[PDB]
């Protein structure tokens, strides 16, 4: 048996854009992502699948069913976001005496009156619908992590097609301090409306992937698909500040924990000569960011300084994990290797003989122990596993994936790391961004014609885990690698 603390909670994570739409009445056409996946030219290029999110699993209407299934599955924690676009679909008037050309955003003044002024702009039907969703959630004894942001921005803050075309005269998303300013205020507003329901907060989900795939990994078909190292850096600088300002915003209205959710890889050495490459990869993809919002340490210009408005802006770390990245040392630095981690053939085997998912991601659960213990030893902040799952419509690999990753969290806790829950990605299949609906991550299969949910056998396995608070003796064999001999090579 692998028994978790009596306080540890098993549950799931879910995004607004990915799961809400699909039931008539749910449509939200006021985001960069909506416009981006409907773009005629993006569709002809193959940057997006042609699948549309309004044909989705319909959480907006069917949330009672999602929650029924979660309660039956014995789940005790949920993490979801509100969609900004839903709450403030229309442009807000530019602020008076805020200099849109200043690089730094060290304060956003928020009070009772700035909040009541916002009320005048807020979509009240959206607020009331979210309140109905969250109450039903709480009525099942589900502990509630509310996230403010999981990638789509209001169109009035980002027109991604204008930016793709090389036009920076329009709303430019995270490239603009206006977006930072409004993000702090949005976060404050949501905490002010929802803090009676909420247990813990996250500002953002994986802001590193928004900027990485948006401005460098442009084959991903992520908005705005404008290839620039420079704009990639500006995005990440503005998101650090947006996080700090959102923290202050929330803390002005709530005494509750405020964290962030971030995309992690376990960096692994190709040979025993590549350990320094692993540390350099960890500095570039992880520490640089967390040292900013925890220690206030940052590089502006070519100089290492401490910003007092950034220091101490984090109570907990949301660890999002799916696979490793293999790196080697170069003369000039380090490189990632294809044929491992996220860079594999779909439904095959990696260069190490490990099975790959429907998305071409290598099976490597020990990476999750690496990431949790490295965060713990550097910062000693408590963590949730806010995301872990696999694209696997057939359910061949998911039972092994689920039990193996849960074992590695048990291993981290046993090592001394404070990890308070495990949230699977995801309860049900959903819209996988530029890939569309083909990549199915759910414990529950979604028939998109009917919106009906079905229990994949891995859902029955997760119910064993969640209702016992343990990997039981009877399912312990699934702590192993899916046998590759019967799978595609
Ligand atoms: C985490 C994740 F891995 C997937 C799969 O690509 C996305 O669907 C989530 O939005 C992301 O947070």
């Amino acid at each position: 048996m692998y028994s978790f603390p009596n306080s540890f909670r098993f549950g799931w994570s879910q995004a607004g854009f990915q799961s809400e739409m699909g039931t008539p009445g749910s449509e939200d056409p006021n985001t960069d992502w909506y416009k981006w996946v409907h773009d005629p030219e993006n569709m002809a290029a193959g940057l997006v699948s042609g699948d549309l999110p309004e044909n989705g699993p319909g959480y907006w209407g069917n949330y009672k069913t999602f929650h029924d299934n979660a309660q039956k599955m014995g789940l005790k924690i949920a993490r979801l976001n509100v969609e900004w676009s839903r709450i403030f679909p229309n442009p807000l008037p530019r602020p008076q005496n805020f200099d849109e050309s200043k690089q730094d955003v060290t304060e956003v003044e928020i009070n009772e009156n700035e909040l009541k002024r916002l009320d005048e702009y807020a979509n009240k039907d959206a607020l009331n619908h979210y309140r109905e969703i969250f109450k039903d959630l709480k009525s099942r004894g589900l502990y509630f992590i509310l996230n403010m942001y999981h990638w789509p921005l209001p169109l009035w803050l980002h027109d991604p097609i204008r930016v793709r075309r090389g036009d920076f005269t329009g709303p430019s998303g995270w490239l603009s301090t206006r977006t930072v300013y409004e993000f702090a205020r949005f976060s404050a507003y949501i905490a002010w409306k929802f803090d009676d329901l909420v247990d813990e907060y996250s500002t953002m989900n994986e802001p590193n992937v928004v900027g990485g795939l948006g401005y460098v990994g442009v084959k991903s078909g992520f908005p705005p698909g404008y290839l620039s190292f420079e704009l990639s850096r500006r995005h990440m600088y503005n998101i650090i500040q947006a996080h700090a300002r959102a923290y202050d915003g929330i803390k002005s209205v709530s005494k509750k924990p405020v964290g962030i959710i971030y995309a992690n890889s376990s960096f692994q050495p190709l040979t025993d000569k590549d350990m320094e490459a692993v540390e350099m990869a960890e500095n570039d993809n992880r520490w640089w960011f967390f040292d900013a919002i925890i220690r206030g340490e940052i590089t502006r210009g070519n100089e290492k300084i401490v910003r007092d408005d950034l220091k101490g802006r984090l109570d907990w770390i949301g660890v999002n994990y799916y696979t490793r990245t293999v790196v080697k040392r170069t003369e000039k630095g380090y490189v990632s290797l294809g044929g491992y981690g996220h860079g594999c053939e779909r439904n095959s085997v990696s260069l190490a003989g490990l099975p790959t998912s429907d998305f071409g991601w290598e099976f490597f659960p020990e990476g999750l122990y690496d990431v949790l213990t490295k965060y713990w030893n550097r910062y000693h902040l408590y963590m949730y596993v806010t995301e872990n799952g696999i694209a696997d419509d057939a359910d061949y690999q998911r039972p092994y994936y689920l039990v193996s990753h849960v074992y590695q969290v048990h291993r981290a806790i046993n090592s001394g790391a404070d990890v308070r829950g495990y949230l699977h990605w995801s309860l049900a299949d959903n819209y996988e961004w530029a890939s569309g609906f083909s990549m199915r991550f759910g414990l529950l299969k979604v028939d998109y014609n009917t919106k009906r949910l079905y229990w994949r056998p891995s859902a029955l396995v997760y119910r064993e885990i969640a209702t016992n608070g343990a990997i039981t003796d009877e399912i312990e064999h699934l702590n192993s690698v899916p046998p590759v001999k019967p799978l595609r090579h």
